[PDB]
């Protein structure tokens, strides 16, 4: 146990950043390496069990790195391989599936919106009993396209939950991109608890990796992205959902 | 040569479909092999050399199947593959783009709208002059939810073709899934003429496999659909398109 | 933890055998999941970070099918995992280098024989202090060939022996495959202790297991093969040298 | 058609060598692009279907790096993948079966050594009838040692022709490192005439090529060696069988 070593971050792309960016705020010592799979994303309409290999080779790479713990950032990733890849490995792995949904069972009446594996993964309900559940293929390509205050969105946020229940009192957002959109989900869904997986889960990362001994007490903490796909083409998308990319890297996929 | 054996046809997943379509229409005594490689969709986004190499995969997975000659409905990968993917085969082989630019070449001023990966190829300036082109992103996944009968594709439309010059008398609709949304782009976008990539290219196949003796003078046409991601999941999103898809199978990426 | 469990044991091919038969008589109840990687057999020529990789992806593999102990039957693929793979998991991992090596310990002059990436590695020399080591490419052919008794044995292990320091007491046979060899071998060299990886291993195994309260207590023990090659193939391949498969099944690579 | 390109030779390593040397006696001024796959020797004992895959793949990059012949040298190879290679490419296509089948006919009772994989395709049987085949695994890991001189060498050339009839006035030398072999292969079997694939397809190449009108006049020829294993282990193994590597780099798998 080094408290020096770094935390490992994966996603399949840009939309794990906000769980980032939640985590440095908590953790601003610790060194990160965020690993966006931008080769292969999106997770969302892969069949699950690809993505449970993608998610064991990335977490091999993070080890072969030298890191302390494991975030899965991607909802996608966390649904095909939690919580099985944390009954695997030594060092902690945490999800961003099991802090929302434990948040969800303080209510009465619990929906779900996230991709398309997401939904039809059943990873949620072994957590927290669901009212209502809908994949929401468009949020993120809205996101990542910058409407996200767009009519358009609100068009489309209005398209995915016309159809549900009346007295949910919160709804999860199973999706890293979702924070993006609480305006066009809120308006649509007036009063209705919204769940963020970001800030539950680096919540729960802090608090456990603390208690474990494993944080680091000294030092100014660092961040470096590692991506599978174009370094500049994810540099740009970054910056359109406001994260300042500095040290990228392209990472094989024979390194996997 | 043998013009019982089947023509090939890939795409990245569901919208060489049109592709697909337009072919069967003017060959009813074709068979086809319609390849949609849903494991790996989409190419819109992935890097030009990767997507070269998944033609070349996919190619040769066909000619091992027999086929007699290889469409390549998707744009992104027409753009990534040919010309080289014609000059180093023996069948013969068509692209999406060369025959659309073809017709192009007799207005004055021609746009362009795509993937990502097409605009920036350059593969539509090799074969016509374009006054403006435009990467529209979020006009896949609105057809692929089957929304382009919806008020918001017409919104969409408007926020990416709002700002291209009121002097274009055509403009190409570089992207398999575009015919579907010729209705909205014909709106926003009044008295230009709209090229269909994949009508154009089902004349081009059709009077070139004539002009060899290649196409199949008795019986009835069939199609199979070969895929590498879930065929459940292909078959939803075909249907929603208006494909009864009769036979689908899975192929392993270990078959590539 | 589940006694229940199956123990997975990998290594390129049929050499791992002489581990698994080891195995066998120590823990007759257990049942076993033999990993024969022999779409990508022989280890002994690749480099160390491309064995360490399959090592990653089979020990994922393993996990899959719920198995609650792994051994790397394989001296290459120990050289190249070992001890990371066990710090990485949470199962118990055991390796055929350190308790050969901790055996060694007990004599004044070691030498090594193994395979060209085994011997390169210096996986050994971090456990034991070496007084010699040599690459003995030749000698996994002669084995699997059937040719251990056969005098051409007998003259490539003294080309390869020839130069061994006269005064060494001990020899660690570092390769799956040198058991069978133990009669060329000591004509060559006798009075020298010969260090038998498999024999070692399973005590260590069985020791361990024992301790950590996994050992089954009810049950026939049975052995279910699966391999990346050929299933047939292997199955002649193993009878030659001494086992009987009942169970096969080819495994495909993108499983992993 | 372009005569300043180069000639594409592959193999799965150095035993291809020897079908370059011939190649350039003949053809010096040519420029050769040899590309070894040592990441995945042996070829022998796989798959005929996966080395097909193989052959597909490399023969794509090679195109890409703008060869104007390809030249099949391994036998294995030539087995999985020739004919049809040969029929799907525009680019000639030459293998090492078909040319010393066809002098092989000149002959009453004719033999056929080579690997597992070659002699089960029953390639060779669709040009010339054979009298007798056998395989000889120990073979290539002699010559790769540099044992070709050495009396074991004599010893496993007896064991493998035994049976051989002694009214076999030809054996084809099946496997590309059997030249090496020429020494004990002429004494075990005297009177046999020795069908050489190098020598033989290399006369082929430079006849075909001419006639193309693809010969390139000018020039001083250069070898550039393209490897997927690690470069100086092969640097190290040409050197012991006779080939002085100028020029090599490594090739990732998934370039390919």
């Amino acid at each position: 146990k080094d408290p020096k070593a770094p935390i490992g971050v994966f996603d399949s792309g840009v939309g794990g950043l906000t769980v980032l960016k939640a985590l440095r705020r908590l953790l601003p010592r610790e060194e990160f390496l965020y690993f966006g799979d931008t080769a292969r994303v999106p997770y969302g309409g892969k069949p699950l069990a690809m993505v449970r290999r993608f998610a064991w080779e990335i977490a091999g790479f993070l080890l072969r790195q030298g890191v302390k713990a494991i975030v899965v950032a991607c909802n996608t990733a966390s649904s095909a391989a939690l919580p099985d890849l944390a009954e695997d490995l030594s060092v902690p792995v945490f999800g961003v599936v099991e802090p929302a949904a434990r948040a969800a069972r303080g209510f009465r009446k619990v929906g779900l919106i996230g991709t398309q594996a997401t939904v039809e993964s059943g990873a949620y309900p072994r957590y927290v009993d669901l009212a209502w559940a809908k994949a929401c293929p468009l949020f993120v390509p809205l996101v990542e396209e910058g409407l996200w205050d767009d009519p358009v969105a609100l068009l489309v946020a209005r398209h995915y939950l016309e159809d549900a229940p009346k007295d949910l009192e919160a709804l999860i957002l199973g999706c890293t991109h979702y924070p993006f959109l609480k305006g066009a989900i809120g308006a649509v869904l007036p009063g209705v608890a919204l769940l963020d997986s970001a800030e539950l889960t680096a919540q729960e990362v802090a608090r456990a990796l603390e208690a474990e001994g494993l944080l680091n007490p000294e030092g100014r903490g660092r961040t470096f992205h590692l991506v599978t796909g174009d370094p500049e083409a994810y540099r740009a998308l970054a910056e359109r959902l406001g994260e300042r990319v500095e040290a990228v890297r392209r990472v094989s996929l024979e390194e996997l």
